[PDB]
């Protein structure tokens, strides 16, 4: 088929199929083919009556079989390039065409972008949406009205985005439809970190047994409920089937393969139900539909296919059965998706040489001789991919082209509710109802590998994927702190985005009020004691001092405990008992080596316990710390020191020299003058004893009250100075 | 041209160059033409005489003119697909083939490999060397006899190391060849660790001083002597033209533009002296030297251009009308016409292969035959080969790489005193001779930078290259690390890492004053101890001061040992110990003689007090540790020092000082008591140490802190001698 006109526009439908071998051309197809090729004819007509468009250049066609085949497409489209370029003894003269609107499948559009590009004519497909011809490396003379395949990968996700899904399973066909769009799925999906669970590539319905074991593959993770279809029809169809087979619920998201197609859900409607799925966002051609109505083998004399479409559409053989007035009816007819996309692609072309026409021929109207020959190059890329109209007979319905020569990507979301029912629209914005879904409302779904976590749970540790975090909750010593680490805090401020690991000061009333009482007792009655004026006189004052200094160390004792404190204390425990000890051993070895003795053994006394106190401080650093085994504990300070290692030892040591001296003080003094003196020395030995049991249980085993362990102790040896200082009212009045 | 065969071969070659846009060729090229062409026709009919390759069928043949142009190609390769695989329904037959064996020029060889790729028919050139042709997802259906451009940047980049040149300088033509060239020779650069000086893309069709600034650029960089190019012939001519007029010395090292042609250094052959020039390596064939020059007019009917190639080559026939022919004189073999035969041959083992397996039964062509799987001619048989040229003898087997491709093969060439030499080639390991090179000779080129870097220099200042950068050494008494950075380690460690600051030694022993000071140490100790050991028997308070005395003298022997946490605490109590030891025996003995006379203990306890409450202030103020004073320049400082700074030496010895210089005024002046002569002699020449030791005390040790041989005895010799003052104030009373 060709029609005479200045500037012919070449046409590629695949009216027949692809046959049974050496029949390249069977049955000739009657919705993609002769719809689609009677859409393009029917725009022309349009163009050549409209007058805005082309009015004094008249728009012919050269229209040519497809046959659905790769192979077929190239020995028809060089009846194309043989009339333009083709420059080398007039009967079918072939007329230089300026571009073709044929290609239906990608698979035919493909093998004719690559020989018109050599040519320099530009192309648009009305149907072929594959991802590979959006590289203008290659298809540079390439534009088409249909979106390409990946965006519905990138319209897929959105969903995904918008009902918070993450934990996806996908499943994909064994066709190129598929395998390059999960491939384009998972690379969007991941922009939100959609967290895919699964991958599956479906045999091009090579065995039932394969779906079935798909369905066991997408069960056995059950934290993903939602599952992501690029299959195709025939696919399709089976999974699902398989699906009710084993009764396997799902919520399903399926490209245009699914489309809105109610073949696919025949028989399986319920288990298929609330699945979400998309289609192109196709608008019927009303005036298309009239025109179509009104045509018959009795007027039709332009197609050549006509004839063999009357006969297959309605049936007659050679037997002719067929002969009736009968006419094309809606009864008998439906308009086929892509027809609003056939017409547009040729008014691409009618806007994109008016546009061009008007500048390379702007004085005249008809065709100047500027564009005897055309230039593809200049047609193609400065006014085919560079357009803007809103679509004929469809009063957002504006036709362009993106950098890569693809249309606007419109798409219209459809659930199964049995009917399916437009749930919304994806162009840009996802702009679909969030109510009228059926099973994905009342039992709406939240696909996640792990359920979310509250404070306490925070270390994850992620046993599947990246996203399947797993909380386990860190232990209050331990502390919680981020989702990926748990923190501390120390000493109060119990956590926000931090744990509390340890963190290391006791105003008592009763023990804490009793050491100041103590202690000013003891200095009023030794500065009563100390006032008298009637005369080891000096050594029992010295002793006395003793005895205000040990008081003195327990009222400071009392305050906050520091480092120095324990080492002052320390100091204090021994030079109390030094002092006491010190005046108890004088004037005894009377009765009974040098007759100058007293200094010698003042000196050795005081020596000895210089030296423990020397090598304690030496040896031994006292600092402070806090005793505590569990991590939540109070944040006080409890042993300055080990108080074990150096204090039960220095303390020890401290106590077993008094001890004996006491004792052996009366045992065998051998002295009788002065009774009295030697029963008080004896009597003092349970001064000093009360003390050892007071400190060995007090912090040796149960310890851990520290509350009165420590405090308790402290006055526990405060009372024994006062038994000797009142012993004078006897001898004087 | 048109010649039956039981399978043609197509045949594109550049008959006619492109001589106006008016004409649809223009004028006919001769060497790239019809030299080429007739080198096909040549082995087309060696190939039907031969009996070994393809003996049952005819090989035919359909050639066309390409007209060097692509749109041209694209018409005239149209005319293969027309017959072969265009079989839907007698002027002008035409008949299927098997292949083409053509274009010669990049362009043109490109877009008629685009076109046969959709119609599966397989396509060899022998010319067409690019590399955008190795991407098998644009030309699948295309093969190639000579190796693509980029081996060249291999090669010479090859070249380059071999004699460790690695600052370089580099420039590179407009379009496609070495734009596409000098890329490849980055990548592979890099890969060598080869660092690029300049990079000076140079107009085609310009003004010279667009290529003088090229070379003043290269003279910016004198440390980057060899130089890459990858222009063409024509550009490649003239800069060195350029070169000559300012008198640049350069050795250039440069790609197949140049080659070995004496045209490019004709007008300037001096400047470019010992220039390494790369050219494909193509041994003649002789049988097609002898074949041409049989080739007449009269006897050549086949080719339809050979009658206007007569009327161009000689001039002509149209006037010369002369019984002429061609010879060794007016003729030479083209450079391309090795891989012309080769690429023929190729095709015609291809198909004798693949018809051994698909007509094994006979030699002919059989049904199996009568259509020809493209694919599988290509892939299984094309690419799959392997066999030695012909005519030639031997390495010279042609086979193609997964790209279809022939194996790099190139001659390493030398302009040498004016003509070139052979010097070398590259097939796949460069091996040249060194000693054969003109500017290797006289001071053989070493192009780097600062490269050679000592660790001693070890810092990298990179003013300007990244490649390039100056080695200076850090501080020695500083960190040296690396060439980025110079980081500290501490005075403890060593200077590649580089110490600054850190703890060390501190130690204050040293020959003289290891047996000086321990011996003065013992002797006061003794002479007290013997002066003190007395059986005789207010001896009391005398003890006590020689207590308090003997206890300072033990502090400064043991002040000689090592420092300590608690040493500061120490050396504050030993010289209060010691002036109140003796302060306190002076007290007493003037309060003995001159609110009773019974408080003589508390006193001399009451400066232990005071000493130790400012000791503890002092030791609360700061514990008495260390100071590694390392204020000059000796790296580190010596660990030996106090917690505090000299302040508790000046102002903690001010306070102790101060209460001997109170009582030498006390004694001197408030004495007012001249009896007790014995005690007034030994209260008179206390006074009068007690000045002495001030004098030379604060002074002395007020300026040697630093230094440890003034510091270490400045304090140990100002108290020592007043022990040994002291000492012998005993035995006055005695006989
Ligand atoms: N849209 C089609 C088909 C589209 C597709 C695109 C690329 C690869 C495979 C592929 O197969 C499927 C399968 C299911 C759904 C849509 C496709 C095109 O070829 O572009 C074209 C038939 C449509 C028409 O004739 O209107
Ligand atoms: N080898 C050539 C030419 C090659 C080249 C390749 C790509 C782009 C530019 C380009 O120009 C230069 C310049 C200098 C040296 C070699 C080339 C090819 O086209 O491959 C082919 C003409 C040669 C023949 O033998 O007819």
């Amino acid at each position: 088929i060709k029609i005479e006109g200045d500037l012919v526009l070449g046409g590629l439908f695949p009216i027949n199929e692809k046959g049974t071998g050496t029949e390249e051309c069977g049955r000739i197809n009657e919705d993609r083919g002769i719809q689609r090729l009677e859409a393009m004819l029917f725009a022309i007509d349009e163009i050549n009556k409209d007058n805005y468009l082309l009015p004094g250049v008249k728009l012919g066609v050269h229209i040519l079989d497809t046959c659905s085949r790769d192979t077929y497409a190239l020995e028809q489209s060089l009846e194309f390039v043989r009339a333009s370029l083709t420059k080398v003894e007039q009967e079918n003269i072939p007329l230089l065409i300026a571009g073709v609107i044929g290609g239906s499948y990608s698979s035919v559009s493909i093998q004719v972008a690559n020989l018109l590009r050599l040519f320099q004519i530009p192309q648009i497909s009305y149907a072929s949406t594959s991802a590979k011809l959006s590289d203008k490396s290659r298809y540079d003379y390439f534009a088409r009205t249909v979106p390409p395949d990946f965006y519905q990968a990138k319209a897929m996700a959105e969903i995904l985005r918008f009902f918070n899904w993450t934990y996806v399973s996908t499943v994909a066909s064994e066709g190129d439809y598929g395998e390059t769009g999960i491939e384009a799925f998972e690379q969007e999906a991941r922009l939100r970190n959609i967290c895919i669970a699964t991958a599956e590539k479906v045999g091009r319905s090579n065995i039932r047994k394969s779906y079935d074991s798909v369905i066991r593959e997408l069960l056995q993770k059950p934290n993903a409920r939602v599952v992501v279809l690029f299959m195709r029809s025939d696919d399709s169809r089976e999974l699902i089937a398989a699906a009710n087979r084993v009764n396997a619920s799902f919520t399903w998201v399926a490209s245009d393969g699914w489309g809105a197609q109610e073949s696919i859900v025949k028989g399986s409607e319920h288990v298929a139900y609330g699945a979400i799925t998309l289609e192109l966002a196709s608008h019927p051609v009303r005036q298309f539909d009239r025109y179509f109505q009104s045509l018959n083998p009795y007027n039709n004399h332009r197609n050549p296919w006509f004839r063999d479409f009357w006969e297959q559409k309605f049936q007659c053989s050679l037997q002719q059965v067929c002969d009736k007035h009968l006419a094309i009816d809606s009864s008998n007819y439906e308009q086929e998706s892509k027809i609003m996309f056939v017409v547009n692609a040729v008014y691409a072309m009618a806007h994109a040489l008016h546009k061009m026409q008007r500048t390379l021929c702007p004085n005249t109207t008809k065709l100047c001789d500027a564009m005897k020959i055309l230039d593809g190059k200049k047609l193609y890329k400065e006014y085919l991919l560079k357009i803007n109209f809103t679509a004929p007979f469809n009063p957002d319905s504006i036709v362009k082209f993106d950098t890569f020569g693809d249309g606007m990507g419109r798409y219209n979301v459809f659930n199964l509710q049995y009917s399916y029912l437009k749930v919304g629209h994806w162009a840009e914005t996802l702009s679909l109802d969030v109510d009228s879904i059926h099973w994905s409302r009342n039992s709406v779904p939240t696909s996640q590998c792990s359920d979310p976590c509250a404070p306490n749970e925070m270390k994850n540790m992620q046993p599947g994927d990246v996203c399947c975090w797993i909380c386990i909750p860190c232990e209050p010593y331990e502390y919680l702190v981020d989702e990926f680490t748990c923190m501390d805090c120390g000493p109060g401020q119990w956590p926000d985005l931090s744990g509390c690991y340890n963190l290391p000061y006791k105003w008592e009333d009763a023990w804490a009020i009793g050491p100041v009482t103590i202690a000013c007792l003891g200095f009023l009655c030794t500065c009563i004691v100390i006032t008298v004026f009637i005369k080891g006189r000096e050594l029992c004052y010295i002793l006395l001092f003793g005895v205000s200094l040990s008081y003195c160390m327990t009222f400071f004792f009392i305050a906050k405990p520091s480092p120095v404190i324990c080492a002052l204390r320390r100091l204090g425990l021994g030079t109390s008992f030094a002092i006491c000890y010190s005046a108890l051993l004088t004037k005894t070895n009377c009765i009974a080596i040098s007759p100058s003795s007293q200094v010698f053994i003042c000196l050795g006394l005081i020596l000895v316990q210089i030296v423990m106190v020397s090598v304690w401080l030496i040896l031994e650093t006292p600092g402070t710390r806090r005793y505590t085994l569990p991590e939540k504990r109070e944040t006080v300070i409890l042993k300055c020191n080990v108080k074990d290692s150096s204090m039960l030892i220095s303390l020890t040591y401290d106590v077993v020299l008094v001890i004996l001296c006491t004792v052996y003080a009366f045992k065998t003094r051998k002295c009788p003058e002065n009774f009295n003196e030697a029963k008080f020395i004896g009597f003092t030995m349970y001064t000093t004893c009360i003390i050892w049991l007071a400190f060995l249980p007090i912090f040796y085993v149960t310890s851990s009250d520290y509350r009165v362990q420590t405090t308790t102790m402290c006055i526990s040896v405060s009372l024994s100075g006062f038994v000797v200082l009142g012993c004078l009212f006897a001898p004087k009045v």
